[PDB]
């Protein structure tokens, strides 16, 4: 494929990167894992193909992509499924490795992040430790409330997430205010807990 | 001397009324409302209050609105930094039987919390109606959008207001409480 | 009372006028001014109609701008809610023959609706009279642009006037009535 | 062609994504549909090309291209060319197929849209469906009051529509502020049907 | 005559307890205060120091406030120009014992001074005293996070509190004092 | 009976100074500042100024200042209609000698214009006096740099000042008349 | 040179766009010339070389291509020569071609133009032309106002320009406060004539 | 490598510009010199690269590279890893050349630079000249104040520098405000002996 070519000529640049600053074998190892992982082995210009699409095509797409997760979470599988487009739309793939800390207690938070496949732990001074996995979410209350990190969040597995930006969630619950319930209501529950 | 204040600040409002030639029936009105809204007695509560401290003015603030705090399970149930943060912010407002407190599709301002009245909440079928212990006009500051429905006073209302900015000041503060609000509204769009 | 308060601030600005030493031609032209704009009488209608609510203070401005409301179609064919709108916001202005309310050229930062005079709208060409029922200063409000004529004062003219800031809040609410304002503008600007 | 041809590269890339997320033959083949109508089987880089220009040929061009729709509407055939010049070039072509909200009714609105060609169909709870054709334009009433949609717009042929954003909009209109009536004159009589 | 004025605005006070019927205790605590925070004398003294020019206002306040000046090295060992633009930004404060001048977990507004009395610090272990020529609330000014800490008045307190908004603007022109509060607020944040 | 107001603000003031146990001194220059300022008179000119419209206000600071406007190519030479916006935009103010109006190196939020009296300048050498029909504090207007010199009062001295937000104001109305000053500060800078 | 090559490879694409659109032959024709003037048979990714380079070379570089005219401006050669690169390094290099108009009056003024070599006519109402030529500036006034176009400006030659933006205008002039003299000594004596 | 091809082909592009503007033989060289220094005969994307991987790993690359002079500096080393990561993240890397003015005194400050390797000379009025070099940092007067430059700072060898703009400081310290502290102490020291 096109893809596959353009995935090796990509990660041939990454292994001269490596090189050129002399990364460690386990840390070049690491990177390679990931690259993996993230790719499976194929690339496209994504961000350009789909900005050759119209909205509907696009919508049409995420909702598609998205199928399964949205099922099974009862916040989208619920909702109206204009509510359920807006956000899909707004969501940004990222992948995680065992051991990543994606979230630290105490920092700014700007991001949450919905779980599409994996495990990952919940940390506090106060433990022991809760695990999440497919169809929950977390780093809601920084972002409703605008305070720091209340717990850190390590990847347990390879964790396939979508994160959600503050500006982002924000914009969606300015065209959607009622769904600003259903994150409190978790995060409420998860206070009490904590 | 309340009382000589009062009877001065109205005697104000008469030469008003006198000046702008307004009709007798509607005098009567603004001279009901006065009594009902000040009971013969008036003062500077500004400037009384803004020669204290905080302490002093959280404390009758609270005493001031005992009934209203213990009639909502908003204020009964909650932290009572939140309550003394709320009512800090309250405005008394007194409307009369027929008065549209709320007007359907207007730009929504303020909120309201009934400390004794009743009134309709009316839509395009049937009135529904909220006494002391209710509030209302939180969709428009939970959504900005226009207001979903009318609200006329159907007797003498002593209500206490709350302007959108200070609602969401004091949400900024206290953001898990604005799920009270919330839930209500969801409750009443469903109705 | 309102006589005699009157006249207690009508002895201050007399003080004033004595203290920097206006020629007596001045002086009189603030008597004269004095006595059109306040007939007499004065007293503190911003603590007044604060002392009230909200459904009465509409009520009475209502009352008060019947004839200009009746007098113009862009009042008397629209929402009544508008026009309390927009009568909440008016402040009314006295002028004297001679005065020039806007100036070509500058900044606007109010329009004005005759109540009752007329005044001269002046281009650099014969001179075009506005009466009872017209308003003028709409232009710069709409546009942001600097004034397109002067407008003086002919008679004694009794005016409202509206900030630009207060339209602009107005519009937010009712934005289909910039309309009204915008066909005047372009007939205006046309001629 | 060297147009041609990118072309062809660029849909190959949309194959490669399109089979990488699995999407079902029908959906792939309306993809398809899309490319062909939107680009008909040629590509360049329109930005590079005009923003290699400078301002009267940028000019010239969208003027030219757009001379028949311009012609065919009273709001542009009769205004300030400067007007039409500013208007033009901050529309945005989009390509929409049968069966698309391009508008769903209760939404936030952030652009109108002018029709080039197409027919499409403005649906209200309180019926029947009115359609507007080539000339026409709609979206308007959002970007003049910021209220929510008042309508549902979907595409009923494949339609050739241009986009103007609410800020471009409101941008055109700070130069040209007395042109803002001929939008509210329509929205008003509208609303007034509706 | 200033002694009249106190009593005539007391007397307000005490017309304000009767119509919302304080209790016989609680009143006598606002008596307590005003007599504290007033010593039987008042004047408006805001038209008092708006009535001079900057140059006055200035030395008086230097004056006013010689000792919390000499008191604490941020004052008594920098650019007295610093010392003049802090000191015109103070709002004196009376609390009376058991008074929480400030509650940890809150939002953070101002900062405090103590000219004279004594302070609990209380944290969740045992109390931390601060007196006369110590400040305090600092930290939520810094970093803007909520109060770290209570803090609640053992004695009567005579206070002068800072604004988070006029700390900024100090330090806008001051920017390198910054650090002062900074080595204060590091210092307690780790012990 | 302004000379009757004057004795009561006064009697005001010195209940003030007698609480806070200023030194005689101190007492007779705040004195001697009343009587230069106010000149035995005083009255609410706010009020005043606000009971009249546009046209009288404008009409009155303009023969208020006739000598400044007289006294300056600025104004002498400038559109009347700039003249007017930037008079109704001056504070009055009196300084004593050996007061520092502007202390160098500190941020600059106003200009001066002096109507009677001599400043010096001061600068790190010789002093510059500036009198009558001058102005200074311009530059950080200008810049929004810090003060460049400090500027002392050796007589008493009549200036009107110009906030920063308000010489911006003006300026944005006749954004050419920047040059006046840009052509004082450059010459100085030079110097 | 692979800078032949790549201006021949762009002007390919040209074409294409060109016949795609069926712009007219003597449109074509007109856009070839501009080309050509712009470019000089001759492109290279200026943006991505000149952002490879340091601070201090972009400013030897910007100083160095705009000797001459720097000398030739009372502006620039009598000024601090930090005024001079500052300005010089917001610069932004245009081509126009007789007849073009480069601004229109009554339009809102959004830069200004300073002629490194061409004629342009300025046009009034209360006429005649006057005529602006290498080393003059044009278009100050609505920056220094905020006010419409006082004039129209219309390129008589082939006009080779360089534009700045009243954002890096009000930049520059906030370093250097005093150097607005320059300008609006500039805009009073235009004012007064016209 | 495909990295050493790259530097190549862009460099050559450089060679092309140079002619191009006719620049002097001394100057092309000085250039050159730039080139090999800052590059060192490879290129590749790093901002795709970088882009293309996860926050975890951006962190621990950029950690990695900056080992040593994180160590040499008490700034970082006696700091919270995290604040230490959230400043690394945001250092953009800049190379200059002997002589050149990497602050000049009376500007507008907008960036601060740590020394990774090279040697400056501060310069004031009030000299003489005070050198700084590796693991020092300079230009946080400004930043601190938004006051002009207090001194000039100009390369007295090549230069390895890391600039953090004065947004980027501002927003580090939001996270960790206490960290504001050890640039006033050093600010204030400097204040003092000039
Ligand atoms: N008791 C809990 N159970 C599950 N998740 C939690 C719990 N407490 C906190 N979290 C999550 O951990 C996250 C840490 O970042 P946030 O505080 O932004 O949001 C927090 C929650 O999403
Ligand atoms: N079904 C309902 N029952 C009670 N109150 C309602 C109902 N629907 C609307 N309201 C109230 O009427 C108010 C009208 O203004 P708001 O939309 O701001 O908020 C609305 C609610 O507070
Ligand atoms: N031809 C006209 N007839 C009546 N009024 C006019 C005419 N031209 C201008 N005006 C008014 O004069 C006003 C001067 O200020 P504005 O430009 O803000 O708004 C203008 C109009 O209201
Ligand atoms: N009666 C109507 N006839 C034609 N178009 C309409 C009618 N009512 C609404 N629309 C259009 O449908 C659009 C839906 O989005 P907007 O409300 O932003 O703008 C609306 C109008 O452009
Ligand atoms: N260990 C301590 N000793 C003295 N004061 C403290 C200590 N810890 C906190 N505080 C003060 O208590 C205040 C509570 O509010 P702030 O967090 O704003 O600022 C805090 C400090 O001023
Ligand atoms: N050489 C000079 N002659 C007269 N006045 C000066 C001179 N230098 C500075 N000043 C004034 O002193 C003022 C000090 O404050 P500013 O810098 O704001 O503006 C300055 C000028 O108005
Ligand atoms: N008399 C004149 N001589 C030369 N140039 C002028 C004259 N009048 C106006 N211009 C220029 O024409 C420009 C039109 O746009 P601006 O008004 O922004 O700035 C104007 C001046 O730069
Ligand atoms: N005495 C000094 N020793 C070392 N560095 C200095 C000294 N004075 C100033 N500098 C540096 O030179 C920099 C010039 O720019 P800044 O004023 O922003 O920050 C200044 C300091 O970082």
């Amino acid at each position: 494929d096109s893809s596959r070519r353009q995935y090796q000529e990509k990660y041939k640049q990454v292994e001269q990167y490596m090189s050129f600053h002399k990364l460690p074998a386990d840390f070049r190892q690491k990177i390679h894992d990931y690259y993996e992982h993230r790719y499976q082995g194929k690339m496209f210009d994504e961000d350009s193909i789909l900005g050759e699409l119209n909205g509907p095509l696009r919508e049409e797409i995420v909702n598609f992509n998205n199928r399964k997760l949205v099922a099974s979470m009862p916040l989208f599988a619920n909702a109206d499924p204009n509510f359920v487009t807006a956000m899909l739309t707004k969501l940004k793939f990222e992948v995680f490795q065992p051991g990543d800390y994606i979230i630290r207690e105490g920092t700014i938070g700007k991001k949450m992040y919905f779980i599409q496949h994996g495990v990952v732990s919940v940390l506090t001074k106060g433990n022991k430790e809760m695990k999440l996995s497919d169809g929950s979410y977390f780093g809601e209350i920084s972002l409703l409330t605008r305070g720091r990190r209340t717990a850190s969040v390590r990847a347990d597995t390879y964790s396939r997430l979508y994160s959600l930006s503050v500006d982002n969630f924000n914009e969606v619950l300015e065209e959607y205010p009622m769904m600003r319930r259903a994150f409190e209501t978790v995060a409420i529950d998860r206070l009490d807990r904590i």
